[PDB]
């Protein structure tokens, strides 16, 4: 008989982008199931067995040396920042974005961006460093969120920056072109609104949002202490991972009990 929705979802979630398994066949949920079962446990093997390392740690391994290479400073910056750092960077209580944030206590929350953290060492940077100041981190941010789709409450954000000389909307082009040409990730770059922080490029795959880009100046650099042009851009890495190993779900590449490597761990 025909599968049930239930079965169906089941096998979906066993089913790599790899495989070429036809679901309208002439096979029992038993079989097509523990198929997809054997496969998904021999992909587990061989990664255990060969490589050993995760999708995950990996990009950003990867991402890190790029951005090195290029004369950016790696960043580590607080996770956990102050809720004041996002009233500056100008989102009221009253404003929508305020509502995703996680709260700590009173004082500080899980970082929604790395903004605050990038203006501050960029900052204090400016006092040391010969121009232009090239800085970037990859780290967790965190969103609360109803789409589980594109979306994830728990992820990963690339960002760099640079300030000084060299900020022009063409070599902010030329660092996201070498990027995902580096990274071998198809995209377009559009000019289009994102009230965040004021006019953007945004970076395509599709209808998916790899990244929103800014060149600035813009007015909020003073509340940082920023007063020199600067370019900047974040990517999160598991929508890169996503397009990357064409992921039907975002939640397979995302920190995970249920996904290693877009493989499923419930076998
Ligand atoms: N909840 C999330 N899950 C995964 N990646 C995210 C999430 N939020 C932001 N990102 C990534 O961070 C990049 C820049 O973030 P930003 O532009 O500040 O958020 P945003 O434009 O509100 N994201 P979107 O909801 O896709 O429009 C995005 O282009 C994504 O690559
Ligand atoms: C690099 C820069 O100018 N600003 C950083 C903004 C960080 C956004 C954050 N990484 C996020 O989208 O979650």
């Amino acid at each position: 008989p025909a599968l049930t929705k239930s079965q169906t979802d089941r096998l979906e979630v066993l089913l790599n982008p790899k495989d070429e398994i036809s679901l309208n066949s002439g096979k029992p949920f038993r079989e097509l199931e523990s198929e997809l079962l054997s496969r998904r446990k021999k992909d587990l093997q061989q990664i255990y067995a060969e490589e050993r390392e995760n999708y995950l740690g990996k990009l950003e391994r990867e991402i890190t040396r790029f951005f090195v290479d290029r004369g950016f400073l790696e960043i580590k910056s607080p996770i956990l920042i102050p809720l004041e750092y996002i009233e500056r960077m100008g989102i009221d209580n009253d404003t929508e974005l305020s509502k995703q944030i996680f709260r700590v206590d009173k004082n500080f929350c899980l970082r929604p961006m790395v903004a605050p953290n990038i203006f501050n060492y960029a900052r204090k940077l400016d006092r040391a460093l010969p121009d232009p100041i090239k800085i970037f981190e990859i780290g967790p941010c965190y969103r609360k969120e109803s789409d589980g789709k594109e979306h994830l409450e728990e992820f990963t954000m690339l960002n760099f920056f640079q300030m000084g000389s060299g900020c022009t909307r063409e070599n902010l082009e030329s660092i996201i072109t070498d990027f995902l040409n580096h990274l071998g990730i198809d995209f377009k770059i559009v000019g289009d609104s994102c009230s965040v922080y004021g006019d953007t490029l945004d970076v395509m795959h599709g209808d998916l949002e790899l990244s929103s880009a800014v060149v600035g100046p813009i007015p909020l650099d003073r509340e940082w202490g920023i007063d020199k042009p600067w370019i900047g851009a974040g990517f999160g890495l598991e929508r890169l991972l996503k397009v990357k190993h064409d992921f039907k779900n975002i939640k397979r590449a995302a920190r995970s009990e249920s996904y290693y490597n877009g493989i499923s761990t419930n076998l």
